[PDB]
């Protein structure tokens, strides 16, 4: 048992898919998962651990932003030895193409954050994803039949940014998805020599400021959780 | 409502009390608050508003880390016309004469995130808390016969810093507890014409490996908790 | 004796008043204290000793910029027992509300300095006076029945500066005051261990060039004296 | 015809190959493509033009370091038409497991140089390359029978670089080569909106100290241009 | 007049000599040059006017920190019609091979100011000084039987820096001399078109803090002295 | 010998000239200098060593941008012991005053580059020539009939910055031309002890947008160089 997660190894698979929203965990487990079993409930960041067509999985919450998704990435990885993290969170799109409910995968994670320059001696280090992870994810669409684009996020520290200049930055430099957490868990896996991913539905645009409502983020973004899922498995070959 | 909060204006009182965890905001509300009505539950961030002697406030979870408690205390305050912010949370002590339950204000918070700095040109903006709500908790504290040293707190970003040779920076400059949430909360209030404060229960000591008793635990909690409300009616007066 | 004051332990009371200007300390040493003697004129920088109220103090300049103050406050503290300083001097207004002949004491200090970046591993380093020290100035400044703002000042490295578009950053973050000296002193301060406070007379606002008269700044810059010396009788008691 | 490249609109095929040395573009026009034309001598920094089965490819050196490759690069995207560009380059190992001779690709790009943030308002850039000619050269490695590690490199300003130390910090996060270009010509891309790809051969061991010589580094890396040329065809289909 | 300089234009020559210690001013004025006339007494300021050799020329001093003679050089150039500006002021040594009394002039100043990255977009300021007016201190100083380093000076902002080793970097990149205003100077000069140089005389070594005894002390002083005003006379030729 | 310089000790002379192009380093030798020979060829970096009246003088591009020349600099003193580098090039002009086919020395060089921030602990190391050297230039073309402005350069990484404003902060603060390397080349010099210089002719105004046409832009670079030659005659004395 952690400090912040209130189970022992064995109680987490040793892959973990993971939304922002624990009660989005908690729909997955319920409508995904096989005989799932909550396996903690501290601050109330759900986690749980079932099966996906015979696969034993888990999904957690990791809360909002870099620093609360660190937290539990660590933990999970250095205490319940856990090999692979899938994000399947929520962005927010620039681009006029990305339209809402548009599913991106991040293999790269811009950020404004510092915590990757305090590992890196103050220098560029590019957040990536598990490579494997990419392709398994992007495999996995591909017979699902959902359409989905590969390429970088924004993992920013400030949902609400004092820089609306910096959005017209991402856009030029081809930003798919504005987010807050990609860049903190790719630095995480690095470190500590595990593997991640992140996987985003639009939910809303930053032009156009179509949007989706908060109980539709939380149980109708089907789409991602089974591209996730199923890439899981692909990648067990 | 926002994304993050489902409710309207007037479900919030004037001033929110907010620890980390939503469990202990629920606490609180049973505990202190009189007549609660959870006025949000969205990502399980729990939200109640009661009130305390004939005073109406609301206790709601922020999350763990600035980016987390930077989003609720935003919109709180833009969405809710929240005037007052009180964080209650607890933090770690490098100081050998900090003991540990020790109650820490902080009219000052230092980061290592890069939040302010993004604000600010990349200068050096203080973080700190509204002197008046500083006031109205020494005196609250005093008069519960609670000491309670004011300073400054640190508020990190990574909960598993790369960084030990920072403690001993932190100790050096008498920093009086380690948290992570101080000096954003700050830095909205800042930005939004607003006035927050944190205050925080030594937890855990960095330097002698102390930790608390469940017990003890959250009897502590409940001076900081008693100190954060007495201190709203005296700024009332 | 120091490389910047000819003299030796005992001279100086635990408690300094710091003017930038040394003819301003001297004027103090000669209208507010009695049986003041120098003790110190080194490079110009005079230094007194004497008595207020029964009570034993020191003034004296600290020159212009916080190179210069941390000199001298560092030399203060490490070499003739200084306990407590506090500076003050005046400062101009970006904010509406802050009216010229405003009284403003920096509970935090902002800076475009580098200095504390290098004292705090490069990260965010909240420059606080001491709170008794503020709360003390506060009661002082209301007995003489006198208004007082508690909030950030800015500390600039550049008196006449290049970059005009910061002073609405500074506006837009509530920043009461604009100095040269309030953050290198609290540096200074926790580096070594010492307590400091700076308290400033709006003597001018940066946007609409409204200036206070002589006879004003004069008037202020004496209440600020009383100020600085009452308060420094309340912590005594 | 470019400030840096004597030649007219056609002359390069849509897509490039480029080592840092001119010499070693001469080495693969001569032995990989057929009809091969020298399309530019300019600094004597040579450009060819030939046929791959069929396919139009050109090859041409971009010389050392980020400004330099920047240059040509850019050059080519927006006065040439080139919408693929494959770095087929040289790079140092610091990983125990990383061998002599070893083909990396380089699906993202640490570095320590400043143009990205430069580019990103000072933010972290994730400077990655297209999914699709990541893939494209993972799938033409595999029928090779030739091994290739996916992962990051590291653009270094510095060859000789001062600080040592750093060394350890790319172990540590799994760098798989040490470069000077391929951060660069990833900022290059996606700034311009085209497409591009590094792939390396380790010339040298940075901690065992073995290593190539000039002739071999310029004449024997030929797994590396097998599988460039053969991922230029896999993404045509 | 201004706020810091107590004259009008007229009063001072077009060029200036600057010491930081106002005594050291008046003491240049009375043993240098003829028929001196006080033109600024301001906060202890001590400015002369005189001549030399038939020459008009200023003396005065600039107080400690780049912040303080920023303000002074400033008001000089913009309101006084001043077109050349020497500083003549002390250096601590971390070369092994320079030696005390020894004289420096510095091409270059380096520092660990921001004043200089605010100006230059955060970029490097290569803070120079005039070519012309540092052969003439060469010439000036050869003619005297001076042998005369030319090099990098390095601009501190603190006096006592926490940061010891960074004389270790001084040293490896040759730097000649140590003081607090030379970067200060040179980037006004370059802000507000005019010239500026700054010579030194080693008075300390900063590894051995081995100090010039007070008898070498004026001794080397009035070397620096006449060096500068002879090559003032340089110049007008 | 290195990987990128296939000589040994005794091929260079204690002096190198170096232009960017290798096709002019071959023009020099063949123009300028008796009984070359080349003494490198790698990577189609040409070099040369021959006798300009009688004196022992090489030749040799160092490419385009600060890591380029950095690493033949480097390997010329270290491995070949050069004492003297006299980088010619070209440069852009913002300057108004400052016209067509000028020769501009920097004495000092500003630049957008990290590599002197990393060297340097991240403060502003002063990028400065060798003083002697800068003096013999522009004596030497004293005697040509050439006059020779000396000041600063700025080095830029990106020969296509995405960044319009700065040319008029290097106009505003004074910037003879602009290159890419005098400032990489200053800080190899000053890390391995040796001596630089870098010596340019304005080949285009960005102000008033002119160019040099061949038959002008030969007549200069002939002139450049029978400067930066003849400089070193006066060198040796």
């Amino acid at each position: 048992a952690t400090p912040h997660i209130n189970a022992e190894m064995g109680d987490f698979a040793d892959v973990v898919l993971m939304p922002g929203d624990p009660l989005r965990a908690k729909y997955i487990a319920e409508t995904f998962l096989e005989d799932a079993r909550e396996v903690n409930n501290v601050r109330g960041m759900l986690g749980f651990t079932g099966t996906y067509k015979g696969r034993k999985i888990s999904v957690m919450g990791h809360g909002m932003g870099i620093p609360s998704c660190s937290i539990y990435t660590k933990e999970l990885i250095t205490d319940f030895g856990v090999k692979k993290i899938i994000r399947v969170g929520s962005c927010g799109a620039v681009l006029p193409h990305v339209k809402l409910r548009d599913v991106v995968i991040g293999m790269g994670a811009c950020t404004d954050s510092k915590v990757n320059r305090i590992r890196f001696k103050d220098h560029d280090f590019a957040a990536i994803a598990d490579f494997d992870m990419v392709r398994n994810a992007v495999d996995a669409a591909k017979a699902l039949g959902i359409d989905a684009r590969v390429g970088n996020l924004f993992s920013a520290d400030l949902f609400y940014s004092p820089d609306g200049e910096m959005f017209d930055v991402m856009e030029k430099y081809g930003i798919l998805g504005v987010e807050m957490e990609a860049a903190g868990i790719y630095g995480v896996a690095a470190e500590f020599g595990a593997k991640a991913l992140t996987i985003c539905t639009v939910s809303d645009h930053i032009r156009t400021h179509e949007q989706t409502t908060a109980a539709e983020r939380q149980t109708t973004f089907n789409d991602m959780i089974k591209i996730a899922l199923e890439s899981v498995l692909l990648g067990d070959k």
